[PDB]
DNA sequence: GCACCGAAAGGTGCGTATTGTCTA
């Protein structure tokens, strides 16, 4: 699964609590940045301040609109992924969502763009670079095991002139769906090296074919809560408005606290005995 | 492209778009 977040002002505190962490992008290199993503450096590059010998970025933006950090793409795998790789422990499935994750923002990066001016008159650029920071997490907010990548690109690019610019995002956003089905693709391929094999469902997502639907079910309670406020709503899982799915990814919630992450696995590993999950 | 940003006859958000496993 891949989806997206045009990330505002207002978001600097979640964004910078995104950070298991890897830098990427011939943007990210150009800066000298790679491996490790340091907060404090993604904490200013979030604020426009790239630094080293340039004025504060996107000063240009209007009042009456909110200024953009960034925008966050978060790839999701498979629920089978997710049980093989956190709850079983494979660091071979991790790799493999992450190489998955990695050639996907490549994809993502050739789309990079940009505007510039000359006396009055815009054109649009491929820039073709980025800067992204990648954090690994691993729960979802019902603490399931939930493998996902947030790639937090940064709005800012480097223009044909050597100028740094705002991200223009649109040939990144609308091709969330392609992009998604990309990952897919190569994180299919990866576990057919490991010598997994596949179950497919309709869209080209998959699952592990030693997990079926029914071990998957026991281990996605937020896809229940979603299931449930269209039930309730009256409303049918097949036609909904843009509102609406919104609506009940966010109304559907309650809240958690603290887990104790040694004692969450062993909970993992018992639910999968009784589900009876064969890691092989 | 527009209309308001800082003050460059330049640059920005705006909206875009989002399948399931359900992020941000």
């Amino acid at each position: 699964m891949l989806s997206h977040m045009v990330l505002t002002r207002q978001d600097i505190g979640r964004a910078a609590s995104f950070y298991a962490s890897e830098w990427q992008g011939k943007g990210a290199e150009e800066l000298g940045l790679s491996g490790e993503v340091d907060s404090k450096r993604f904490r200013e590059l979030l604020a426009g301040n790239i630094g080293e010998g340039h004025r504060i970025m996107r000063s240009a933006t209007r009042q009456d609109s909110k200024e953009r950090i960034g925008l966050d793409l978060t790839f999701s795998a498979p629920k089978s992924v997710s049980l093989q790789a956190l709850v079983a422990g494979d660091a071979e499935i991790i790799k493999a969502h992450d190489r998955a994750v990695a050639r996907t923002l490549e994809q993502a990066e050739a789309r990079a763009q940009a505007r510039q001016k000359i006396q009055g008159k815009t054109r649009i650029e491929t820039t073709g670079n980025l800067v992204i920071g990648k954090f690994r997490h691993e729960t979802s907010r019902e603490r399931d095991p939930q493998l996902h990548t947030h790639a937090v690109i940064l709005n800012m690019t480097k223009r044909s002139d050597g100028q740094w610019r705002a991200l223009k995002n649109d040939e990144i956003v609308k091709a969330t769906r392609y992009l998604g089905a990309v990952y897919n693709a190569e994180l299919a391929h990866e576990l057919q090296k490991l010598g997994y094999q596949l179950r497919y469902g309709k869209d080209g997502n998959f699952d592990l074919a030693h997990i079926d639907r029914q071990q998957i079910e026991g281990f996605s309670k937020r896809t229940e809560q979603i299931a449930e406020w269209y039930a309730a709503r009256g409303l049918d899982p097949n036609s909904v408005s843009l509102e609406q799915k919104q609506a009940a990814k966010v109304l559907s919630r309650a809240k958690k606290t603290s887990v104790d992450r040694e004692a969450l696995r062993a909970e993992w590993q018992a639910t999968a005995k009784e589900l009876g999950i064969d890691f092989s």
